[PDB]
């Protein structure tokens, strides 16, 4: 008897357009092939639609009013209270615990030092290349570089010949190689950058979707019920030469169709990318043989907008920037242990037009979130499963505000019935900074309700000095069916009078 | 080591008006002293207002959805499941059963037979004097006999020459007496039918309420915010003769004052005269050394209004309808043992001033509701809870749709800051049967959350062949706030928006 190993992936900004979630579009065999022998979750939410408070609330998997980070400049440990992490709590119970890539968010909001010494066993490893993302590294067809969105690249004419998540994922290995020696069972953390922006990939994979194939978003039209203050005018991209060169009005856009598939094909592209690495990964986890004693958790921080409602990137609370993948591989429970020389995560070449996504493993249709991440990890290795936070916990360093998911490996609460995101802004027209806003700056808070009936959101009053949200000011809202509205364009919040609240109230 | 015995007291159409819940007009000193070693609930509400749907509600510890029973013309076996109720539950754990008084609603929503053979050890005792409540009982002051709303009688100037109270009580002694015998613990139930209409008492205690020092209710008038779907008319006492010869409008009213402040008189002396009965019933627990042995349940099926919003009755989803009284006594737990010859519960003479309210013993705010009576009996006697009813419980025969009170006695989950109300309307406009539509007629369903801050209520479509709601038909709605509006006088539901019930949710 002993203690399951923990590898935990993390993808940066990672919709679920993957083939395991139906899209019949986007190759991702790896990923699927991680799928079928899982529980794949296919109503996961993240709380925040962005980086760090996303990153910060499922790694101590306290709620964004917990951490009470909204934006990237503050630590919690000093903001909010000491609150434990994922790979601390299994550090404390004999772990080797390891970070690889974007794990937590860099910079002050894990103090510079990925949450040193409470987090890691060693200081973590962060690729160098990552710095080159941003630089003059794209060569464009008259043979001059640039620092485009779209940067399908040779590897051998960008600096240091290489890409981020390819030292990541050789890293990983290499570690999982140390650790097959090692007494101590391993907590393995690898955080993928791609499909964030810019979109650098080796350029082979762009070969995957010829634009003749790509459609836009259904939806690419503003919605004429989406309030102003509900949009995020998604400035960051703009500042890209290739997109600045198109001369796309603030803060509505739209993007010329023609670029518009472009970067759908840039974003797909880099998934399909991504997947080769998560294969990597996986494959090197079976040679090593540790497929029967590791338990593996594939998930995002947040989605990303592809045109949906005219909209791009996150800060946002629709699906599109909500909804993010989340599988769970359990050794002998989510599928048989592997006999003999058995192989679960054979590497898969996408460029392989062979078998039908495989079939689905197993799946459950309950609303969970990331918040519940910390929990889930703690029970399915075996350790003692964290109790229920307080309301408010700032005072307690060790507890837990989500539920752990095991039961769906084999009283209902309305809040289990609930994934709960939110985002701020500050202001109800759109403006500079209604992306990404800093603490002082907020004046609004979007709480959203998903249920797997419909999304219920209100925009209220916030005040930053007191944490203090005013549920009596309501600048606006949102109602959203999920069977009448799955793409989320028509809001009939203004026609509804609150029965679907009460309605989940009411036992 | 032994089983503790069970006396449940429960009073017909009895609200809150004591001394210990700090009304300082009411003499109700011997329950005021039952209090005093007990713990008091001071926000415990009944599931629906009106006989039948509450006592079978909370006998079988379900809501009335899962009852199904929102007039008095169906048995629960027959018409919804097999439910097991507290007394047949107490029986099947080596208990003796017994029923004095109006604990089951008589008629067909018992089997005619008080729930036989399931609930009882023997056929239980209802008082003969009962039948003579609505006849011409009540001597006027020109010598002649009439059936009257206001009815103090000279004990020796009516059929059989006493008074159904009197009666139950009587034989209440006798088993009790009875059972200081027996080997096996008691659950003994005893139901005082006033101040249930008519008020029929011992004309003595009218002295104690001289009409100089009777006040209206604080808020007469029929409110302008009340929509007429939500009002009851009260029809039921019109038809006594005293109050048919003051040719009072229906539906609206008003009462002419003085017969309101003679009706207020009147509810008044019946409570202190029941008040009397309770005292001669734990007077003689204390005789017989029962006290150090014995839980004590003191409640009732819902409340009264008495001039509230131009209302009277019950019928109705205000506080005043809907709040009861809820008492538990434990021995050792809520006080300290009896010692040597120590009496917890003398009787004590309401014609007598003196004392002060004695003082207030425990007390607890939480939001509580009439269906956790099962599991709180269950718990509090030693015995096996039940398990929590899932969702819908028709097949179930031993399950609780409410939480156990124990933890009071020494995860935040929305619902157990809610108490649950709820009554049918035949129509919008107020007619002849909207106090009580027969489930063929009924065709809205008002629905309404309690909390510590506001109650909140929509009255929908109902569907009475499927027991359908929709509430997406809300043809009204109401929402009253403690702090600012406790006689619920100024409805701000068309103000509101539902941001009170999304706060509820978000944690
Ligand atoms: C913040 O907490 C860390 C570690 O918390 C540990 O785990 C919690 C679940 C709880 O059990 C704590 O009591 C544990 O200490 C603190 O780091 C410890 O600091 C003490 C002295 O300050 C030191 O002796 C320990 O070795 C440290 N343990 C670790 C794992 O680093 C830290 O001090 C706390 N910070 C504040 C400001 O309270
Ligand atoms: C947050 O980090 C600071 C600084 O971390 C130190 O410097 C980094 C570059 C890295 O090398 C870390 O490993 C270092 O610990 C912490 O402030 C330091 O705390 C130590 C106490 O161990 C103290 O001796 C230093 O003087 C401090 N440095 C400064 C500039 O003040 C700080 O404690 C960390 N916060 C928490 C909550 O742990
Ligand atoms: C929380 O909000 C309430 C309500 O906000 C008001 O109504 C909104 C629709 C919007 O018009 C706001 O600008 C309004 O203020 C605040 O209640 C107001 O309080 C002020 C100052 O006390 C008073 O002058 C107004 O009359 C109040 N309005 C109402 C409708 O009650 C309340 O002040 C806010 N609380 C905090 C802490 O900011
Ligand atoms: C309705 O239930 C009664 C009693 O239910 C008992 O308690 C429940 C908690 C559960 O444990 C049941 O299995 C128990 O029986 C049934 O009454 C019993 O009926 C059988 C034969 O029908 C008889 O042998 C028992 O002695 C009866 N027990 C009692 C206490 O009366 C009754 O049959 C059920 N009715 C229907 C229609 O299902
Ligand atoms: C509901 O009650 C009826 C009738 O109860 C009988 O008659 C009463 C006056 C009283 O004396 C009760 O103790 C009697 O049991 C039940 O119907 C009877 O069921 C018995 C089976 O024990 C049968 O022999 C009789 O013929 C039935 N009588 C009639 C008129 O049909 C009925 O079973 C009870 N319902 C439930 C769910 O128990
Ligand atoms: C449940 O209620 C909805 C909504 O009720 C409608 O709106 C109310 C305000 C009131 O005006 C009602 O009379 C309305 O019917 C019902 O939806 C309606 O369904 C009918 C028939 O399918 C259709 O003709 C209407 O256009 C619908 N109206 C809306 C607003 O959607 C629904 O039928 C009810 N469900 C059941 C089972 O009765
Ligand atoms: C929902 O209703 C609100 C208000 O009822 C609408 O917002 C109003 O828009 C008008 C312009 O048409 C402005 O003059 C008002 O000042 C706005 N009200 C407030 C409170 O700001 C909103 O446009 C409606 N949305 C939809 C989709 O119908
Ligand atoms: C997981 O599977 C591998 C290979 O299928 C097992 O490898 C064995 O490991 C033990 C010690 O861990 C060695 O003594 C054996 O020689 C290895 N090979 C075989 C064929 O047993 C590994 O033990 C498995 N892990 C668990 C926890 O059962
Ligand atoms: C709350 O609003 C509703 C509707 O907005 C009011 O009911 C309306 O009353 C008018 C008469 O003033 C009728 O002509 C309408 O037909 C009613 N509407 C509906 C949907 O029936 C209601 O009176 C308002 N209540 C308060 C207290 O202001
Ligand atoms: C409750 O108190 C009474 C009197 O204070 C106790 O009465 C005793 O009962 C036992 C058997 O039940 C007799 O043997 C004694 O003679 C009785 N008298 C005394 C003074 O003990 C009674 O036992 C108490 N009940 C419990 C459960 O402790
Ligand atoms: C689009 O897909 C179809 C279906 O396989 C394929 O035949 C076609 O060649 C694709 N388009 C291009 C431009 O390759
Ligand atoms: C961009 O478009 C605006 C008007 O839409 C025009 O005034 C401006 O000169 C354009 N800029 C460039 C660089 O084309
Ligand atoms: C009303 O109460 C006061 C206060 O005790 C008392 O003095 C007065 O006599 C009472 N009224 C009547 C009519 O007795
Ligand atoms: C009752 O009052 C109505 C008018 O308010 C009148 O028509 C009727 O005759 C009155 N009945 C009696 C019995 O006084
Ligand atoms: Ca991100
Ligand atoms: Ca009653
Ligand atoms: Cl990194
Ligand atoms: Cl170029
Ligand atoms: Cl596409
Ligand atoms: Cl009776
Ligand atoms: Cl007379
Ligand atoms: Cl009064």
């Amino acid at each position: 008897t002993d203690a399951l190993n923990v590898l935990l992936i993390i993808v940066d900004d990672l919709r679920p357009s993957l083939g395991c979630y139906g899209d019949k579009l986007v190759r991702s065999p790896n990923i699927d092939q991680l799928a079928s022998h899982s529980l794949l979750f296919q109503n996961a939410f993240a709380q925040q639609a962005v980086a760090a408070p996303s990153r910060v609330s499922f790694l101590t998997g306290r709620r964004p009013d917990t951490t009470r980070l909204y934006d990237f400049n503050s630590y919690w440990r000093v903001h909010a209270g000491n609150f434990s992490t994922i790979p601390q709590y299994f550090k404390e119970n004999g772990y080797v615990t390891m970070s690889v890539g974007k794990v937590f968010h860099p910079g002050i909001s894990s103090n510079h030092t990925d949450d040193s010494p409470y987090s890691w066993s060693f200081p973590p490893y962060h690729p160098s290349s990552e710095k080159y993302e941003n630089t003059k590294t794209c060569r464009g067809p008259d043979g001059e570089l640039h620092a485009n969105l779209l940067c399908p690249v040779d590897v051998l004419d960008v600096p240091e010949g290489t890409l981020p998540d390819k030292q990541s994922t050789e890293q990983a290995i290499q570690l999982l190689e140390k650790m097959k020696t090692s007494a101590s069972p391993f907590f393995l953390a690898v955080g993928y950058h791609k499909p964030h922006i810019p979109f650098r990939y080796p350029k082979e994979f762009q070969k995957l979707y010829p634009l003749e194939n790509i459609t836009l978003a259904p939806d690419p039209e503003v919605p004429d019920g989406l309030p102003p203050v509900a949009y995020n005018p998604w400035m960051d991209i703009r500042q890209r030469e290739d997109v600045q060169a198109l001369n796309i009005s603030v803060p509505y856009g739209p993007i010329p169709v023609d670029f518009q598939r472009k970067i759908r094909q840039s974003y797909f592209a880099s998934v399909s990318y991504l997947d080769t690495q998560v294969g990597r990964l996986l494959s090197a986890l079976d040679d090593l043989q540790l497929a029967n004693s590791t338990i593996i958790a594939f998930t995002s921080d947040h989605g990303w907008a592809l045109g949906e409602h005219g909209e791009w990137a996150k800060y946002s609370n629709f699906d599109v920037a909500t909804h993010v993948p989340l599988i769970f591989y359990v050794p002998g429970r989510t599928a048989s242990l592997p006999e003999a020389g058995e192989k679960l995560f054979p590497y898969l070449d996408p460029f392989d037009s062979a078998s039908q996504l495989m079939e689905p493993g197993r799946q459950s249709m309950d609303l969970v979130e990331l918040v519940s991440l910390f929990p889930t990890l703690a029970g399915l290795a075996g350790l003692q499963v964290p109790p229920r936070c307080p309301v408010p916990s700032f005072h307690v360093e060790l507890c837990r505000e989500g539920k752990n998911l095991l039961k769906h490996f084999r009283p209902g609460n309305p809040r289990e019935l609930i994934a709960y995101s939110q985002y701020p802004r500050p202001s109800d027209i759109p403006q500079w900074n209604s992306d990404k806003p800093s603490l002082k700056d907020i004046k609004i808070m979007g709480y959203s309700i998903r249920t797997i009936d419909y999304r219920y959101t209100v925009w209220v009053g916030f005040n930053p000095d007191e944490f203090l949200a005013n549920f009596s000011d309501i600048h606006a809202g949102e109602l959203y069916f999920v069977d009448s509205d799955p793409l989320q364009d028509h809001n009939m919040y203004n026609d509804s009078q609150g029965g679907d609240l009460f309605q989940l109230l009411m036992p």
